[PDB]
């Protein structure tokens, strides 16, 4: 339990070079030097953008050792922390980076068979936080890492987004969340783009209260729109489940094209198990 | 099968760094390049210092498919291959280096419990590859990489090192193992000494038919020195199989100061299971 978050000292580790930013701090690429040895190892750093004071810190501990506990392939685990004036926290580093940016840079090149599959190794992860009782009050395609193109994990859960938030958010419940999912697969289907281009955030609950909601992508089905404009239903209870998620979008990542249609999707693929085994040997040793 | 060591090309991997050479090739820190991806992924690329034919290639490609087949959290897994003029192979890459060169940079912060755990990990390893009946052929201190101190993993099995052959090799068997696999428990006991120093290697299998061994570390006792002293024994059958090992070298690991003798053995340790969290889930996420 408290073996799960690595107190570590500034000695131990290094930032190396930025990699992004949200209103919450600042995400480096960053190198753990372990006491002792000689090498250097690549890590992500979150420094957060608002010094702490020491009874702060005892609330940030309070979160950290939960976020440390998540045991799931599609869930990323934090794993250290370093209590400065501002504090930094430690995670495994995806060199893919995030999965919205992963989209936007590859939409040419990405078929059906990814696209579902992601859909699914979201919802599973969102089913485990549900069963382990943690919202995650922030779902994004931003908020999906990419550890390799054919595993994806959830990170930032936990801890605004008015334009992925539930309109009973604008109350954060597993139900709440099930929204953000589907604004995080209009993201995917959309190959990244922007939910509500151009209206001011101030005026969407206003909008979602008038029955507007996001358009289908162009190469989603009926299908699965209808998937997503369930996640948006004003009654939380009457949205589909994670744990339904994960059934429906399974049984549709068995026949992709039958529910998406894509420019070349004969030609975008999955890798063949020698790509697959080549990937998870150098980076994701996983079980999956 | 087949799926378990993948072709690459030339152009989705560069080599950016030489990390050391043997005398059967080069190895390089190197970047792997997905192909349409924007990322850069470290791995391990051993470049052959000698040009092959198409029809050598077929030799190459029949062992290695064997080398890409094993799985045991304590033996390396071939990865990958390019076929060029010179052939490379690809592997995970290993920021600590080899055990050897880890326990001579190391040696006045080691432990008995990490060194005695060492020697079980390695046995646990040669006791899958007799399992899987491939006879290591080249077990040392050098081919046994860290990555972490927690966890080691033999690699460069299946493909002349005469100061750590069985006298019957100067026959590869895994009782021939066995003795390689004392001479690295000499070597790692002795914090990274040269087994045989000085003495020419034409002249070894002489020194050993007449009963010279090698000496008892000075950290060993009796109990210890009893079980190298077993590896080395003119009958191969004689020597303790790899099964055995393990089971007294776990046993020793429990009461690790009662039969390693290191001066500071209480300062130096183990890490917290925050620690090993921390490290596991940063660079080994393997089951263990
Ligand atoms: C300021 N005033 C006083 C203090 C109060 C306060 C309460 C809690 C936190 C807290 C605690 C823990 C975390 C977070 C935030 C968080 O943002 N965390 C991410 C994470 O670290 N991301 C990363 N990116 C790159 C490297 S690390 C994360 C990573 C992960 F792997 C799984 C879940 C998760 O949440 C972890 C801070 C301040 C707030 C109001
Ligand atoms: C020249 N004339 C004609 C051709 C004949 C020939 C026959 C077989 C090979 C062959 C095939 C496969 C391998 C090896 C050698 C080998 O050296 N390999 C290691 C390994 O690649 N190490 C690494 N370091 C850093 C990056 S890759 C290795 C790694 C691992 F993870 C597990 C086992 C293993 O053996 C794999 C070459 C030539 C010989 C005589
Ligand atoms: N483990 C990680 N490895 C690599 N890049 C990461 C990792 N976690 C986050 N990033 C990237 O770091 C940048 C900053 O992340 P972050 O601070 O979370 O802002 P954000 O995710 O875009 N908005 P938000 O998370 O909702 O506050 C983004 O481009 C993320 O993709
Ligand atoms: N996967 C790896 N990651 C990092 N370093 C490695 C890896 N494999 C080998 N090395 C290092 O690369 C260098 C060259 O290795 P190698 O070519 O095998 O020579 P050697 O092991 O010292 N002698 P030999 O293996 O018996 O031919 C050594 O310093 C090894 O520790
Ligand atoms: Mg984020
Ligand atoms: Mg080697």
């Amino acid at each position: 339990n408290q073996a799960l978050l690595r107190i570590l000292k500034e000695t131990e580790f290094k930032k190396i070079k930025v990699l992004g930013s949200g209103a919450f701090g600042t995400v480096y690429k960053g190198l753990w030097i372990p006491e002792g040895e000689k090498v250097k190892i690549p890590v992500a750093i979150k420094e957060l953008r608002e010094a702490t004071s020491p009874k702060a810190n005892k609330e940030i501990l309070d979160e950290a050792y939960v976020m440390a506990s998540v045991d799931n392939p599609h869930v990323c685990r934090l794993l250290g922390i370093c209590l400065t004036s501002t504090v930094q926290l430690i995670t495994q580093l995806m060199p893919f980076g995030c999965l919205l940016d992963y989209v936007r840079e590859h939409k040419d090149n990405i078929g059906s068979q990814y696209l579902l599959n992601w859909c699914v190794q979201i919802a599973k992860g969102m089913n485990y936080l549900e069963d382990r009782r943690l919202v995650h009050r922030d779902l994004a395609a931003r908020n999906v890492l990419v550890k390799t193109p054919q595993h994806v994990k959830i990170t930032d859960f936990g801890r605004v987004p008015i334009k992925w938030m539930a309109l009973e958010s604008i109350i954060y419940t597993h139900q709440s969340d099930v929204w953000s999912y589907g604004v995080t697969v209009w993201e995917l289907m959309t190959f990244g783009s922007k939910p509500y281009d151009g209206i001011p955030a101030s005026e969407i609950s206003s909008i979602l209260e008038k029955g507007e909601r996001l358009p289908q992508p162009p190469i989603c089905t009926i299908d699965v729109y209808m998937i997503m404009r369930k996640c948006w239903m004003i009654d939380a209870d009457s949205r589909p489940k994670f744990r339904e998620l994960i059934i429906e979008f399974s049984k549709m990542a068995r026949d992709p094209q039958r529910y998406l249609v894509i420019q070349g999707d004969e030609r975008m693929h999955l890798p063949s198990p020698t790509d697959s085994n080549f990937y998870r040997a150098l980076m994701d040793e996983e079980d999956m």
